[PDB]
């Protein structure tokens, strides 16, 4: 006799984590499910999980972590005005958190599926969601969003930030605005706050000079969109009957942030001043405050996002900037968020398998394969490269050449060895984090949504687990082997590549066209059934049917390094240019400069001496330098766009004293650091970090006398290489910037 309702779960999140009397090794932790019936009414709901050490070590891939640790954690995190920002002492602690959490609600209660129809149930003798149960029936209600914008001007010192890059180097800045935040947190008390969340039912804005303070300016009501609940529950790990306040998002569901200038400090801040407003009755219990982001670790990360591990239950999509397409990269959110559980990308590689279950899978799939494979395998060295391909410095045409490409293959390929693992698994239903990753496979043809998450998830993936990188590349080893077995059967000729796109050439007769369509077709079907027949024979079976693209036919094709490559097809005068970095904007002036300057030079097929050639193309590549250079001066004023994207892994410039008070600038900066190196006095070259200053910028006249030189040793590779690879070798392209054109800038 268990109570039965019918609604779609919009939102898990983190409520209590607790150690129940009786206990040393096992936690529970209450979850609160946001959700909603047919036409939107919500009704909040909540389950319990019960995660053991084991599990905790299994996720955290070390057994340093303890529950100790873990409760202490929530425990700290229970209250946001002694101390918010409890993620940033162990960010990987709380990762794994959510992981085991969301493992443990799989598990025990069953399958759940955010903004999906489900049959729910329910105890009333203890009153928390018992089974969910995948339901059939019922157009579910659209995920409604909301708009939100805030600002704050949090008064950090910036000494304090400079000492604390002092200690950690090559921190982000905005790490270094939330470890002062986290340790002062009265300074996220007192900040002018701005806050606009526009609905679809009715607006609401207010603003604050210090935070704590009632509002100077206030606009619609908090009950308008906000709705608050006490709801009654009896834990297992409480005997006594706890009542849990919890803000129910009347009207609205998720969040839409721009990422433009999202400050996660500012939303920080008001999320504490709202758990501290609604949590100030006591009687009942507190919830968890932990939120996860790339600015939330020393290093950064690449993919701007804003988890809400607890309070207040919503999740906040960052979509930065692309107002075009806005629309395209919301619902991707909302699709990555109904997907992947929300755990993406905050959780990271551990929504499809815990970190520590991989060595077991990836060993599973070792065995599986085929015998060849199994070495091929073990002898997997970091760019072996073993195939017939082309000497760097060569150049081809005209010959026919084709590049191929297999849309997504190391996702396919990880996805078909976790099935060949997937028997190695501990628990049968712990594969549904294979399910994920098989949905994503399955639907990143149909939309891109599934794409930026399979070249994230994956890496990373291999990152997690070393041992799956030897695996991967040694199935892409033997797909690579096949591919050249099948080429010579087709007139194809592997030439060059890097696994699953590959570039070649055919043996067809370079003037006939009609036929060659025919070739270069039956060489695609060919080569995709070869390659899919060798990893069916290797057991690896794909969930989407393999799939070989055209990425275009090209007459004449020049490389010079392992990466670079140019392939230029003279009849509709289309060409592809790789392996020239662009690491800024002048460096996509240089590439389409190069671009017209290899299509000129190949363009110089006229009946020559080969010695001829070389001087008629060496003097037009100099042209060329002379006219991007004398371009380069019409723009000597605008520092961003002679602005160098630095990593946080590179060597980078010395942060001056001053970057450290852009106030809420820093927070902008989560992967990439812009730098400009302008000239002050004379002799100095120093470093402006260009997006840590206010706008309109004033500086010294910019050093185009170093990016320049940086960009025409760029070109000068590219330009040694096709001099070198097309007519008779031994001439290095240089241009005397020092002596013909240097006085323009120095």
């Amino acid at each position: 006799d268990i109570v039965w309702v019918e609604e779609s779960v919009s939102a898990i999140t983190l409520y209590a984590v607790w150690l129940p009397p009786r206990a040393r090794e096992y936690f529970h932790a209450l979850v609160y499910f946001v959700c909603r019936n047919a036409a939107g009414e919500g009704r909040a709901r909540f389950a319990e999980v019960s995660v053991t050490a084991t599990e905790l070590r299994d996720f955290y891939g070390s057994a340093d972590v303890s529950v100790q640790a873990v409760v202490a954690a929530a425990r700290a995190a229970t209250t946001p005005a002694a101390s918010p920002l409890e993620p940033l002492e162990n960010p990987t602690l709380w990762r794994a958190l959510y992981a085991c959490v969301l493992a443990a609600l799989e598990r025990q209660t069953g399958p759940v599926a955010l903004f999906a129809p489900l049959r729910i149930g329910s105890d009333p003798r203890t009153g928390l969601v018992v089974k969910v149960e995948r339901a059939s029936w019922g157009p579910p209600a659209a995920p409604r969003a909301a708009l939100l914008v805030a600002e704050a001007n949090i008064d950090i010192d910036p000494m304090a930030l400079a000492a604390r890059v002092a200690e950690h180097p090559d921190a982000r800045l905005a790490w270094a605005r939330l470890a002062a935040i986290r340790d002062t947190p009265q300074c996220a008390s007192a900040a002018s706050l701005t806050v606009n969340i526009t609905t679809g039912t009715a607006l609401f804005a207010r603003e604050y000079q210090t935070l704590a303070f009632p509002p100077i300016k206030k606009e619609g009501a908090f009950g308008d969109l906000v709705e608050v609940c006490e709801v009654g529950l009896r834990p297992r790990g409480h005997p006594q009957r706890v009542t849990a306040r919890v803000l129910l998002p009347r009207d609205y569901d998720y969040f839409v942030s721009a990422g433009e200038k999202f400050s996660a400090p500012a939303l920080v801040a008001l999320f504490r001043q709202w758990h501290t407003t609604v949590h100030a009755a006591p009687g009942a219990l507190a919830p968890v405050f932990a939120f996860l982001g790339p600015e939330f670790e020393v290093r950064g990360g690449p993919v701007p996002y804003f988890a809400v591990l607890g309070f207040p239950g919503w999740p906040t999509f960052t979509v930065p900037a692309t107002a075009e397409s806005a629309r395209d990269l919301v619902r991707g959110a909302a699709a990555a968020y109904a997907a992947l559980l929300g755990a993406w990308p905050a959780v990271g590689a551990r929504v499809v398998l815990p970190p520590r279950a991989w060595p077991g899978v990836a060993s599973a799939a070792a065995g599986c394969l085929l015998p060849a494979v199994r070495e091929a395998v073990a002898r997997w060295h970091p760019a072996t490269k073993i195939i017939q391909l082309l000497d760097p410095p060569a150049a081809v045409g005209p010959v026919w050449t084709a590049r191929f490409c297999f849309p997504g293959l190391r996702a396919q390929l990880l996805a078909a060895l976790a099935d060949l693992g997937g028997s190695g698994l501990a628990d049968p239903h712990g594969r549904t984090g294979l399910a994920r990753l098989d949905a994503l496979v399955v639907a990143a043809p149909s939309e891109p949504w599934a794409g930026a998450v399979l070249e994230r998830l994956v890496p990373d993936t291999c990152n997690a687990c070393p041992a799956l990188r030897q695996l991967l590349g040694g199935v892409m080893a033997a797909v690579c082997l096949q591919i050249e077995e099948t080429a010579s059967s087709v007139k194809f000729a592997v030439c060059g590549g890097d696994g699953g796109a590959f570039w070649g050439v055919f043996n067809v007769d370079p003037q006939d066209a009609d036929a060659a369509s025919g070739v270069i077709e039956d060489a695609r079907r060919a080569i995709e059934t070869a390659v899919g027949a060798v990893l069916r024979a290797n057991a690896v079976r794909l969930r989407h049917p393999l799939c070989l693209a055209l990425e275009g036919v090209y007459t004449h094709a020049v490389a010079w390094s392992q990466a670079g490559v140019w392939f230029w097809n003279s009849r509709d005068n289309t060409d592809h240019l790789g392996g020239f970095p662009l690491r800024g904007p002048a460096y996509t002036t240089a590439a389409g400069v190069v671009r017209d300057t290899l299509r000129r030079v190949l363009g110089l097929t006229t009946a020559c001496v080969p010695e001829e050639d070389a001087l008629t193309a060496r003097g037009l590549m100099e042209d060329a330098c002379d006219r991007l250079i004398l371009d380069a001066f019409n723009k000597r004023l605008d520092a961003e766009y002679w602005s160098v994207r630095v990593s946080p892994f590179e060597a980078s410039d010395p942060l001056p004293p001053t970057a450290f008070r852009g106030g809420a600038l820093l927070d902008a900066e989560h992967y990439w650091r812009r730098v400009v190196r302008v000239c002050p006095g004379g002799g100095e070259s120093v470093g402006v970090p260009v997006d840590l200053y206010p706008r309109p910028l004033v500086l010294p006249p910019v050093d185009c006398a170093h990016h320049l030189r940086e960009i025409l040793r760029e070109i000068e590779l590219v330009f040694t290489g096709v001099l070198a690879g097309v007519w008779g070798e031994g001439g290095k392209f240089v241009y005397p910037f020092d002596d013909k054109m240097s006085f323009l800038f120095a």
